[PDB]
């Protein structure tokens, strides 16, 4: 609805605002079941041969599931165990009587909340029943007609009912029993919508999940669990969006280098704090790898596992990078290569050396030839940006962008004492190394004065 | 046809030449459409039950698509927005009358160039027509026979026509409306070949794309766009290979360490400029992550978004790393671990410490025991290389390789003043830090002479 | 069976023991074949139209396969060429007579060991025969009935036989002839089990592969090779687990920072040697990217291509990080951000600044409020850990964990002379930089004493 962008010429960075949060903060685990016929040996025509081949497909899938059952700042992030919750629920299902308990609860209803032996109550869902189809609809037909089908529709009906089980088996077979995104075979759209509708979450959360079922699938896992007592069970671990509708901003950064003609005489700094930022419980959830988040219109879906919890003062780096409340993260170097960062509403261009950097229009061609340094163009009137031999299309989302003029902060650094190979550096750390270099010169020149006598 | 390789003993690096370029420089967006029946409520036998279940599959896919519609040096690279072009074309399709315009243009032909309201002319393709099948071939059969199919072939024919739509829906459902590579369901081989044949590109480009359809699919996107007025539309964003048949070379690098017996006394340097290099418009497109490129015989498919535009003088680093025209990139360390880099025509082996490094033959077993340091073997007579507990198979592509002897450049560095923890360093930067260290010793010893009196 | 874990308070790291190895050390390449009918023009009813459409699907797949045929410490790892072995075997299949040799060997048996012209003997497997089905079962039916099918079962039987070829074609079409994991369409479970059963490996290796078919698929490749003389051939490159049942341990590391109240006054160190470690041939195979390995109960599947061969003395870093036999790897910084590392049997928590860090229970909620610094909790009584706005579920695998108390080693470092921006650093390298800083102060103060007169 209302996306805005600000470019900071002094720090070669841009911020996009107007986004609303949808953050995965927890997990909800449901048990999905399929009823299976316990068939072993058949007592058997072209139509019967097709049924027996379909029965072999069914038997091999059951067998295969049984064997399957037993047998910049991303470096600062912690390490999670993504499916620890669903795997814990699955371990409980192996305990004596747990499967029979679910089989009894789902006897006449397709959905039921079941309390496991550990006190946890889970939503259980039966999505397919091949036990009643094979045992009470297919096998009695083969007996009353003494190995004759007659109706070809019987073959097609079994093929259609069996197909889902074969696809689920195929998926778990190539993914070692763990799949993500959760496919339509694991949970159809109506089953997922039905699951969200019964989840112990708010109406705003149900509305969000129901309107973004495709993002929910991407942020979910399906874990192959157990196959016993005529039951195939798998755990679908669904996201819990505990943080919704809080403001988010995306910070885009690009190298800021001096533009002196003398080769090997330039210095660079880059803001390393690029990423997604969302307000959350009085702090800011920072997602360094913005590519991990997913954007649907003005909504940003991020996962807290890919976040750092920072004080809201981190935003002051977008107001004044030399502020005293928060030590802004930067990296230093002497690598003045040319590149561009395509933002939400425009393009940051870092043009150095002899590189040809331009911004173009589909009707008029080149409309701007960038000069050396870090500049920006909005997507209004611009369709593409070219930096050397690389052409970038800009995003065409409607918004308002503001160019905040200012002298490149790299100009206020003495190149003689610049710490030019810092990566996990900050404004204060760079200043502390500069102070050490200046103090070592101060003490040397103090001795050269004292030695003059 | 004509691949050659040179190993540089002095810099522990190798270059493979003889490759021809195929670089993705731009994008071409086409609109792919499927005609849909606007069915809602049916007026209905084993065969009719199968048709009604197939109609539910059709209705749920349409519904699901409607909900889907609204809701070393890689760190130097810029950031693009890969589908900004296709998404821009899609936004235009939402404007009033755009869909009807395409529906009219494709009324009697399966392909038509349509001019959108923004002046852009796009290739439009209708790949499937379920509107005529369901409304004029399936529904009238159910009315004239008063809910009777009789012909089982009717069920199978509908199942075959519907299958493509269900697969496209399944794909967009697990990929949030954006897929890559573009599958055969999105665009069949003949549809892709037909699209390439009508693209506004040269005959050499059509021949290249047509002979590498499998690479074109990998470098393409399918973007779910709009579903309205009996039309399902999706944008297929295809690569534009603006740079073809220019020479390419792959640079392979490996750590070069001193081989002194005293533990903790060794120093290392590694060329960090490894990657793919292609001639392009008077400059060199450098692809640091060579794994992003795809090689088909002597043709290398790279994407300019994954490139740096460098002066052609970067190649001088393969002639003389101490050249004055280009400042060659290196990293320094004191981590003399053993490893191997499998090249196009051989293997670079960095053997340090007590590690067992060998090169073997399938008929004779071990044929070479590497000594400490950085050495190389060609794939002629060699099938595998082993460095410690790691066995590597070498590529068996036919070619000619040359061993360029020379003293390891790490031997000419004073270990006492070696800057041993530089990553984004170069030959000049390492020399500048060495000069500072030597000058600090010079001034200290000048004071020790002046203090002697 | 017997997983144990030790947390080291002094180094903010934990080790998990009790795992057994299954390491991919080599490759075994088999040739998989499909017999094809050489059909071109058909001499032809609703059932016959369905057969002719199925024949077009068959013809286009054959055509598409013919066009396909011609046209922290991970940075220390070497570079392999994963499919060099399978691609070498495939190149041999293109030589004159090689395909006919396999066609003759598989004439009456579905499996046969064939000796290629280069001396290599390979297991060959024919998984499907569409040549006999189309030429001797489908085409003669169309001739004797003068373009009449009569039996709808004929259409369904052809559709079922053809489906596998279309799926294999679809897979190679979207993966440029190279797929991984190897799907059930490339090799069914019984074909893979049959292949393992005939591989030239031990009974323990066959038992391991057969019990972990899903891991074998993940560590295998299918390479589209040649289509000629009524034969479709593809190479399935299978893992060789040359190292099995040797002990493995997983090392989990997290930042260890001082906890002083003064902002910007803290220093950090982190053990960078996190990863999987397996005993192997008298050395230790180290897998820095533990995420590359796969764990099935107490078995860890790793690939030697993702390993460093280290002396077994690397384990001494878990006994005493200041030991004289092995120089332990660490990184330094002044970035005291809060994070958690979920281990096999618990959670390491690095809590700094004003961050709220807790460990919770499903029955009692919060059961521990972490203090500043690096602490640990076991999974006994703990279900989740929260560090700021990030909630982590802990693994619930049964095991015994031990807390080894000790003063944080970061406390024994003088913050004034701490080298705080080292990444590829070690205990000795950090000590050497500290010595240089202390010696520069020593010589300055020696001159200030000599200048007093
Ligand atoms: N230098 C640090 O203190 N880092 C914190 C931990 C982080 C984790 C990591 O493995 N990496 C590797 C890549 C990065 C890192 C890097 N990468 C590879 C190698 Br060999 C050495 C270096 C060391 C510092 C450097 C400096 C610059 Cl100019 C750019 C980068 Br991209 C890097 C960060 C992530 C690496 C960077
Ligand atoms: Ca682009
Ligand atoms: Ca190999
Ligand atoms: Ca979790």
């Amino acid at each position: 609805q209302n996306i805005t962008e600000e470019f900071y010429q002094s720090t070669c960075s841009a911020v996009s605002k107007g986004y609303l949060s949808a953050l995965r903060t927890g997990w909800y685990t449901s048990v999905i079941t399929i009823e299976l016929s316990n068939i072993k040996e058949n007592k058997c025509d072209a139509k019967v041969k097709l049924i027996k081949q379909e029965l072999d497909k069914y038997k091999n899938a059951v067998t295969e599931l049984q064997l399957l059952m037993q047998s910049f700042l991303g470096f600062l992030l912690g390490v999670g165990s993504a499916i620890a919750s669903g795997v814990a629920v699955c371990k409980v299902l192996h305990l004596e009587g747990e499967v029979n308990k679910i089989k009894s609860a789902l006897l006449s209803t397709n959905k039921a909340v079941v309390s496991l032996s550990n006190g946890v109550s889970v939503l259980t869902f039966k999505v397919l029943d091949l036990k009643n189809y094979i045992d009470k609809q297919l096998l009695p037909i083969l007996n009353k007609q003494s190995c004759s089908i007659s109706n070809i529709e019987t073959v097609i009906e079994f093929q259609q009912k069996n197909n889902r089980l074969l696809e689920i088996t195929r998926e778990f077979s190539v993914n070692a029993g763990v799949t993500t995104p959760v496919s339509t075979y694991m949970l159809t759209n109506s089953e997922l919508l039905s699951l969200i509708n019964d989840m112990p979450i708010t109406n705003d959360q149900k509305k969000l999940m129901s309107n973004n079922v495709q993002i929910v699938r991407q942020q979910s896992y399906s874990i192959m669990c157990i196959i016993k007592e005529e039951v195939l069970a798998y755990v679908v671990q669904l996201p819990l969006y505990g943080v919704i509708d809080t403001p988010c901003w995306k910070l885009h950064t690009s190298p800021l280098c001096t533009t002196n003609t003398k080769e090997g005489s330039n210095i660079c700094l880059t803001r390393t704090d690029r990423g997604w930022y969302c307000d959350n419980a009085g702090s800011v959830s920072f997602f360094p790898q913005a590519e991990t988040c997913k954007v649907q219109s003005n909504r940003v879906f991020c996962d807290t596992m890919n976040s750092l919890t920072l004080p809201s003062e981190v935003n002051l780096c977008n107001v004044d990078i030399f502020n005293p409340k928060y030590d802004c993260k930067i990296m230093t170097s002497k690598t003045d290569v040319s590149s561009s960062v395509i933002t939400s509403l425009g393009a940051i261009v870092s043009c150095y050396g002899k590189t040809k950097c331009t911004a173009s229009n589909k009707n008029r061609g080149i409309i701007k030839t960038f000069s050396n340094g870090c500049d920006y163009v909005s997507n209004k009137g611009v369709d593409t940006v070219s930096v050397g031999n690389t052409l970038y299309y800009v995003n065409k989302q409607e918004g308002k962008s503001l160019y905040v003029k200012g002298e490149p902060i790299i100009n206020f650094y003495d190149p003689l004492v610049f710490p030019s190979d810092e990566f996990d550096a900050s404004i204060s750390q760079v200043n502390e190394k500069i102070n050490q270099s200046l103090a070592f010169i101060r003490k040397s020149d103090e001795l050269l004065s004292a030695i003059g006598g």
